[PDB]
């Protein structure tokens, strides 16, 4: 996963390995192209700096120049300041009895192929979801989800134009208590921007449905430029977990690595394909492995 940057960082450490002790300018010069990998792949600056500055000083408190075998130490180093910017531990959502989700975002962020997505990877795990398409001024957003439900086969309650959300509320219950669906994924509306009056609404439905969770579903492909939203949502929403997208068509990983220090919200999924099949719990330490080619 990204390209771009694992070849990098693997070219930059490599530079060390093969030719016996190195001196401290030979682990400079590896320690600039990694801090242009990173500026390259549009991490956040300081995830960047703090980046590097760690696994210069970790690397040197490992005796670096002294190692028969630097390039492993500068490996180790890098592995452990990845996998801090990444998260560190893998978090994912504590389920319980009655789950109802909230899916928000910006419009082309991924929310209604992540909604389908995150039905059908618990549907195979004990859990009876119910889709809900919550667009209550665009019927076409709502019937997209229809299909894809139908797809993943599983059940998805339309909102009518203008629902309250009382109605919604009493609606979703009712299917869900009279079905046996215990995971409701709630796919919220959205515009290409953020919309105040819109926000005003979803803050609302938050607080008549009371959500466990509210996804916020972030574009990778954007850049960090896609975690600029998060903290919007949170004031007037409340995110508790992040789901980065499209993580198949970036090359560079600058949202995935920079979400930590944006956001401060965890990334619990990210999407890996088109399919309703490419989601995946998000591993620190696995991607971190990944990117080194572990
Ligand atoms: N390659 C890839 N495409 C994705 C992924 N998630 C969503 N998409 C695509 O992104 C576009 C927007 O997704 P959609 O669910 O409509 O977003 P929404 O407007 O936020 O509901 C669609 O063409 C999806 O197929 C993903 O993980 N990988
Ligand atoms: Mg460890
Ligand atoms: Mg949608």
């Amino acid at each position: 996963m990204f390209q771009q940057l694992s070849a990098r960082l693997q070219e930059a450490i490599g530079r060390l390995r093969g030719r016996g002790r190195i001196t401290e300018e030979d682990l400079k010069a590896t320690l600039r192209e990694i801090r242009r990998a990173l500026m390259d792949a549009d991490v956040n600056l300081e995830v960047a700096r703090d980046f590097v500055e760690r696994v210069r000083e970790e690397a040197l408190g490992k005796q670096v120049l002294e190692s028969l075998t630097p390039a492993e130490v500068i490996l180790a180093t890098v592995y452990e300041a990845l996998k801090e910017a990444l998260g560190g531990e893998a978090r994912l959502p504590v389920l319980k009895d009655r789950n109802l989700w909230f899916l928000v975002g910006l419009q082309g962020s991924g929310k209604t192929t992540t909604a389908a997505k995150l039905a059908l990877y618990y549907k195979g795990k004990g859990r009876r979801p119910l889709l809900v398409a919550a667009d209550t001024q665009r019927p076409a957003a709502r019937e997209q989800l229809r299909l894809l439900g139908e797809k993943v086969g599983v059940p998805v309650l339309e909102v009518m134009d203008g629902e309250s959300p009382e109605s919604i509320r009493r609606r979703v219950e009712e299917k869900a208590r009279l079905e046996a669906r215990d995971l409701i994924l709630v796919d919220t509306a959205g515009r290409l921007q953020i919309d105040e009056p819109l926000m005003g609404e979803l803050a609302r439905l938050k607080e008549v449905l009371g959500p466990d969770e509210v996804l916020l579903v972030l574009d990778a492909m954007t850049g960090q430029e896609a975690l600029s939203v998060a903290r919007a949502f949170d004031e007037k929403v409340g995110v508790t977990g992040l789901v980065l997208t499209k993580l198949d068509g970036d090359a560079r990983g600058g949202a995935a690595l920079s979400a930590r220090h944006v956001t401060g919200k965890p990334i619990y999924f990210a999407g890996v394909s088109e399919k309703p099949e490419g989601l995946e719990p998000f591993y620190p330490e696995r991607l971190a492995g990944r990117i080194l080619g572990m």
